[PDB]
This record gives structure tokens, sequence and C-alpha cells, in this order.
């Protein structure tokens, strides 16, 4: 359903932040 | 629908954000 | 509708979140 | 109704997050 | 009703954490 | 009831989120 | 409810962001 | 349902975002 699919681009989108955020410990253990 | 299309949105705008987590990661490794 | 407008109002409110990000990464490569 | 109203409170308080990081961003630069 | 009373303590919430945000910032100016 | 309750736990856990935002703030001024 | 305890999962993650948070609150103080 | 499994797939996104921030705090320790 659209919703459920909405809502599983909402939790890709957060895995993208996470993903981010290790990015940003790996600049700062440079 | 307009609600599944507002929560794409949200799913958007949450990548902006990780987008916005990666400058920064860039800044800290210069 | 009031409800896809108010989650619309939410992925802005995401968005300028985003934006304040990149600001404090130009604050960070300066 | 309630919960627009209710979600367009939650919008307003994610605004007060990416000004709060606008704060963030002007003391790095300081 | 309690749904949206519930949504209104998630908004209270985000100003907290929009608050704490702000004393980060301080915390930096200093 | 179980769904206004659970919204209530996620508003106690973005609580907690801002305490340990405000420990941060007392790390950086230390 | 399957439903209520997704959201009480959601609420457990979010305290997990607010302990990671205070590591990194101790890491600043060391 | 899948409803319920989007949220619990949010919730795995926010446990993500927990995990990186830990390597945020261990990059911070080293």
């Amino acid at each position: 359903g659209e919703i459920a699919q909405a809502y599983k681009e909402i939790a890709k989108a957060l895995k993208e932040i996470a993903w981010a955020l290790k990015e940003i410990a790996q600049a700062l253990k440079g």
C-alpha cells in the first residue's frame, strides 16, 4: 500500500541520516 | 493520495538532513 | 486537507533543520 | 481540528530546533 | 482528546530538544 | 488507550534526548 | 496491539539515541 | 501487517542513528 511504502521511504531516509553520522565519525577519527 | 504524498515530502526532507550532515563531515575532513 | 497540510508543514520544518545543519557545515569550513 | 493543530505544534517545535541549530552555527562562526 | 494531548506532549518534548541545542550554542560561545 | 500511551512513551524518549543534549552542553562548558 | 508495540519499539530506539548522546557527552568530558 | 512492519523499519533506522552516534562518541574518545 502507498502509506506503508511512504513509511518505508521515511525509514530509508533515517538510514541515510545514520550513514551521514557514520561519515561524521570517520571525519573526527582523521 | 495527499497523505502518502505528504509522507514522501517528509522522507525527502529527512534525506536533505542526511545531505546536510554529509556537508558537516566534509567540513571536518577539511 | 488540513492533516496533509499539517504534514507538509512538518516537512518544511525538517527542511529548515537541514538548512541550519548546512549553516553549521559552513561555520566549520571557516 | 485538534489533531491537525497538534501536528502544526510539532512543526513549530521542529522550526525551533532549526533556530537552535542556527544559534550553534553562529557560535562556531564566533 | 488523549491522542491530540499525546501529540502536544511530543511537541513539548521537541521544544525541550530545541532549548538543549540553544544551551549547546551558549556553551560553544563561552 | 494503548496508542496514546505509546505516543506518551515517544514524548518521554524525546525528553531523554533533550536531557542528553544538556549533558553535551555541560561537557563543552567544562 | 501490533501498532502500539511498533510505536513502543520507536520509543526504545529514541532512548538508544539519548544514551548514545550521553556517550558523546562523556567523550567530550574526557 | 504492512503498517506495523513499516513502523518497525523506522525503529530499526532510529537504532542505526544511535549506533552512528556511538561511533561519533568513540571517535571523540580517540
